[PDB]
C-alpha cells in the first residue's frame, strides 16, 4: 500500500512529507503573524507580519523591513498556524481570506503538489514540469478510495464521480475550466484514461482503444500554437463516457462548440494554424505530395505569414502518423484519410489565390495554378469555382445576377469559403467518430466539458460574449448546486443572486438582451456595426445596471459579468451572426466529386445551421448542455495558470488570485467562511487536542463528550461552535485559536 509506504511515490508525489512524530507539540510557537501588502501599489502582494502588539481594536504589526504598522482587527488577514501548511482542503483553513488561501496553495506548489481541495472544487495548478503521477501504478492506487482517503488528484474526483454513479444510478459530470493553458485538456485526458482503466473490458480494448484515440484525431484538427499554450484547444468539448448498467464502459459521445474557423487564414505572430497543416505537409510520402501539390509551410499563405512553423520539441511528421493511426484504429477509411488531407491541401491552394484588379474595379485571376490545385483535390470544376468566387449571382428582388466582386471582397469571399470547409469537414470529423463509438443504449454516462472559463483579453469580439455567457450559466450552476449541498450537510448533522440579471441582458426576448438585437440587426442586408450598437446603447445605456456605454469609444460596450466588466467590440458581429457563403460556392461544391466533399455541401445536418442566426445556435445548444448537466451530479475542478510565461517554479501571486477571484474559488470560500467552515469529526478533534484538557485521553469511546471537554475546558465561546450529530461545526478562526491553546 503505497498509501501506507511512507517511501513510496504516491507519497513522494502526492502528499506532504511526514516525520516521525505527529505531536501537537512541535509546531508550538508564540507568534502571531498577519499577511499585509506591503504597499497598496499593488494588492496581490503580500508578506507575513508579525504581531507586536493589539489594541482592543487592531494589531499593530512589523514589515519585513522591520517598519511597525497597524491594522484593524476587523480589517485583519489572519494568518493560519503553520500547522495549517499545507492542508489538502482549503475547507480546513481557520482563517479563510484571500493571502491565506494563496499561501496554501503556494506552500503546496512549492512541494509540487498541485491538486488542492477547496469545499467542492478541485483546484489544480498546472506544474509546467512533469510529475510522474498519472502512472497505470497510480491509478491503481485510486481505485475505490473515498476523498478524504487519498491525496487530492483528478484520479479521485473521476473515481469518486465512478462511484457515485454506480451507487446513486445517476448520471455525473466534470466541468474542468480555467484559461488556456491552466491544464484543462490534460485532465480532462486523464479523467478519460482513468475511466477507461477503471471501467473498461481488460482482458489485453477495441472501443476503448477508439475511445482514446479520437482525441488525437480532434486535437490534430482544432488544436493549434497560440501565445498562450503550444496545444491550444481552439474548440470547446463535452464528452459523453458511456456505461452499461455493470458499470463498464459502453460508449461515448463528443459535442464540439466554437471553434476558431478565423485561424485557418489569419494567425497572429508566433502562433501556427492548426497542427493538421504542418502534420500533412510534413508527414505527407514525397508521392502523396505530388499528388497534393504540396510544398512547405513557407510556400502557402495560409501558413507563412506568422513566423512559426515548428513547435519546440514537436515532430509534426511524427504526429502525423500518430494521426493516421488514430484514423485507422477508430475506422477512417483509407479513402476517407484521402479526401480529408486533400480537403486540408485544398484550403491550402485556396489560400494562395492571388486576386489582381486593374481591368476596371472587378478581380481578375491571371494566374490560376493555385485554383486549378484546389479544384483538383477538391474534385469540383475550377471555372465554376472561379466565377462563383468573383461573379457570384445576387439576388436583387426577382433579378438573379452575377456580381463583379473587387479582390477585397473577392478574396473575403475565398477566406469563407474556407472558414466553411474547415468547419464543416470539423463537424463531419466529429460525427464521424460518434457513428463510431456512440450507442443509442446507454445506460450512465459521466460527462466531462473541457471548456475556457471567463475569457477577458485585451479585444473582447462575439466569440468571448459567447464564452462568458456560457460562463455566467455554469457559475450559476455552481452556485445553485453549492447551496443545496450545504443544505443538505447542515440538514443531515442538525445545524443552521445577481447572475440573473447578466444572463437575460445577453439572452433575454423581452425586453430583448443583447443577443435578441443583434439577431433583428441580422435580417436587414444594410444594417452596420453602427447601427447595431446605437441600437445595444439604445436599450441599455444607464438603463440596464450591468450594461455600460462607453466615455469614447464608439464601437464598443461593456458588460458587467460575474468576473468583472468586461468590454466589447462590435466589428463584424454582424456578418459573425450570419457566417454567410455565396450560394454559388455552395453550388459548385455540391456537384464535387469527391466522396466527402459531397457530404460537407449536401448534408444538411452538415451544410447548415438549423435558418437559425449563429447567436441562435449558440444559444440553443449552450442550453441544452445546461439541460444535460441538471440531469447529472457535477464535479468542479478548477485549472490554475501559475504565470504567463510558461515556467515551472514560478506561481505568481497576482496571475493567481486573479483567477480565483474570476473562477469562484474565493467566492465560494468567502461564502462559506461566514457560516461554520471548519467541520471535524468529534474522534478527530479529540486526538489531536485531547491534552488541551486535564480530563481526556487521546482515544475516548464518547468523542463529542470528549470534545465538549476540551472546549469548555478552553472556555470557547459557545455561539462560536455547533455541536453536529457526528461532526463539530466551527466558525472562522475559531479553530485557529484553539490551536494556539498551551498543552
Ligand atoms: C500533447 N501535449 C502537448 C502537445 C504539443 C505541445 C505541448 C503539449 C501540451 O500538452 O502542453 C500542456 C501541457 C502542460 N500541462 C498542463 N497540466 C500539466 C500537468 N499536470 N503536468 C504537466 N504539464 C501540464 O501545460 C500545457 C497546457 O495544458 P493544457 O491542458 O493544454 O491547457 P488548457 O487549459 O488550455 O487545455
Ligand atoms: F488553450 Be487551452 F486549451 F484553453
Ligand atoms: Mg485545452
Amino acid at each position: 500500500n503505497p498509501i501506507h509506504d511512507r517511501t513510496s511515490d504516491y507519497h513522494k508525489y502526492l502528499k506532504v512529507k511526514q516525520g516521525d512524530s505527529d505531536l501537537f507539540k512541535l509546531t508550538v510557537s508564540d507568534k502571531r503573524y498577519i499577511w499585509y501588502n506591503p504597499d497598496p501599489k499593488e494588492r496581490d502582494s503580500y508578506e507575513c507580519g508579525e504581531i507586536v502588539s493589539e489594541t482592543s481594536d487592531s494589531f499593530t504589526f512589523k514589515t519585513s523591513d522591520g517598519q511597525d504598522r497597524q491594522v484593524k482587527k476587523d480589517d485583519a488577514n489572519q494568518r493560519n498556524p503553520i500547522k495549517f501548511d499545507g492542508v489538502e482542503d482549503m475547507s480546513e483553513l481557520s482563517y479563510l481570506n484571500e493571502p491565506a488561501v494563496f499561501h496554501n496553495l503556494r506552500v503546496r506548489y512549492n512541494q509540487d503538489l498541485i491538486y488542492t481541495y477547496s469545499g467542492l472544487f478541485l483546484v489544480a495548478v498546472n506544474p509546467f514540469k512533469r510529475i510522474p503521477i498519472y502512472t497505470q501504478e497510480m491509478v491503481d492506487i485510486f481505485k475505490g478510495r473515498r476523498r478524504n482517503e487519498v491525496a487530492p488528484h483528478i484520479f479521485a474526483i473521476s473515481d469518486v464521480a465512478y462511484r457515485s454513479m454506480l451507487d446513486d444510478r445517476q448520471n455525473q459530470s466534470l466541468l474542468i475550466t480555467g484559461e488556456s493553458g491552466a491544464g484543462k485538456t490534460e485532465n480532462t485526458k486523464k479523467v478519460i484514461q482513468y475511466l477507461a482503466s477503471v471501467a473498461g473490458r481488460n482482458q489485453a480494448g477495441v472501443l476503448e482503444q477508439q475511445i482514446l484515440q479520437a482525441n488525437p484525431i480532434l486535437e490534430a484538427f482544432g488544436n493549434a500554437k497560440t501565445t498562450r499554450n503550444n496545444n491550444s484547444s481552439r474548440f470547446g468539448k463535452f464528452i459523453e463516457i458511456q456505461f452499461n448498467n455493470a458499470g463498464f464502459i459502453s460508449g461515448a459521445s463528443i459535442q464540439s462548440y466554437l471553434l476558431e474557423k478565423s485561424r485557418v487564414v489569419f494567425q497572429s505572430t508566433s502562433e501556427r494554424n492548426y497542427h493538421i497543416f504542418y502534420q500533412l505537409l510534413a508527414g505527407a510520402t514525397a508521392e502523396e505530395k505530388k499528388a497534393l501539390h504540396l510544398a512547405g509551410p513557407e510556400s502557402f499563405n495560409y501558413l507563412n505569414q506568422s513566423g512559426c512553423v515548428d513547435i519546440k520539441g514537436v515532430s509534426d511528421e511524427d504526429e502525423f502518423k500518430i494521426t493516421r493511426q488514430a484514423m485507422d484504429i477508430v475506422g477512417f477509411s483509407q479513402e476517407e484519410q484521402m479526401s480529408i488531407f486533400k480537403i486540408i491541401a485544398g484550403i491550402l491552394h485556396l489560400g494562395n489565390i492571388k486576386f489582381e484588379k486593374g481591368a476596371g474595379e472587378g478581380a481578375v485571376l491571371k494566374d490560376k495554378t493555385a485554383l486549378n490545385a484546389a479544384s483538383t483535390v477538391f474534385g469540383v470544376n475550377p471555372s465554376v469555382l472561379e466565377k462563383a468566387l468573383m461573379e457570384p449571382r445576387i439576388l436583387a428582388g426577382r433579378d438573379l445576377v452575377a456580381q463583379h466582386l473587387n479582390v477585397e471582397k473577392s478574396s473575403s469571399s475565398r477566406d469563407a469559403l474556407v472558414k466553411a470547409l474547415y468547419g464543416r469537414l470539423f463537424l463531419w470529423l466529429v460525427k464521424k467518430i460518434n457513428n463510431v463509438l456512440c450507442s443509442e443504449r446507454k445506460a450512465y454516462f459521466i460527462g466531462v466539458l473541457d471548456i475556457s472559463g471567463f475569457e477577458i483579453f485585451k479585444v473582447n469580439s462575439f466569440e468571448q460574449l459567447c464564452i462568458n455567457y456560457t460562463n455566467e450559466k455554469l457559475q450559476q450552476f455552481f452556485n445553485h448546486h453549492m447551496f443545496k449541498v450545504e443544505q443538505e450537510k447542515y440538514l443531515k448533522e442538525k445545524i443552521n443572486l445577481d447572475s440573473q440579471a447578466t444572463i437575460d441582458l445577453i439572452d433575454g426576448r423581452q425586453p430583448p438582451g443583447i443577443l435578441a438585437l443583434l439577431d433583428e440587426q441580422s435580417v436587414f442586408p444594410n444594417a452596420t456595426d453602427n447601427t447595431l450598437i446605437t441600437k445595444l446603447h439604445s436599450h441599455f445605456s444607464k438603463k440596464n445596471a450591468k450594461y455600460e456605454e462607453p466615455r469614447f469609444s464608439k464601437t464598443e460596450f461593456g458588460v458587467t459579468h460575474y468576473a468583472g466588466q468586461v468590454m466589447y467590440e462590435i466589428q463584424d458581429w454582424l456578418e459573425k451572426n450570419k457566417d454567410p457563403l455565396q450560394q454559388d460556392l455552395e453550388l459548385c461544391f455540391k456537384d464535387s466529386s469527391d466522396n466527402v466533399v459531397t457530404k460537407l455541401f449536401n448534408d444538411p445536418n452538415i451544410a447548415s445551421r438549423a435558418f437559425l442566426t449563429v447567436a441562435a445556435q449558440y444559444k440553443e445548444q449552450l442550453a441544452s448542455l445546461m439541460a444535460t448537466l441538471e440531469t447529472t451530479n457535477p464535479h468542479f475542478v478548477r485549472c490554475i495558470i501559475p504565470n504567463n510565461k510558461q515556467l515551472p517554479a514560478k506561481l505568481e501571486d497576482k496571475v493567481v488570485l486573479d483567477q480565483l477571484r474570476c473562477n469562484g474559488v474565493l467566492e465560494g470560500i468567502r461564502i462559506t467562511r461566514k457560516g461554520f467552515p471548519n467541520r471535524i469529526i468529534y474522534a478527530d478533534f479529540v486526538k489531536r487536542y485531547y491534552d488541551l484538557a486535564p480530563n481526556v485521553p487521546r482515544d475516548a469511546e464518547d468523542s463529542q463528550k470528549a470534545t465538549d471537554a476540551v472546549l469548555k475546558h478552553l472556555n470557547i465561546d459557545p455561539e462560536q461552535f455547533r455541536f453536529g450529530i457526528t461532526k463539530i461545526f466551527f466558525r472562522a478562526g475559531q479553530l485557529a485559536r484553539i490551536e494556539e491553546a498551551r498543552e
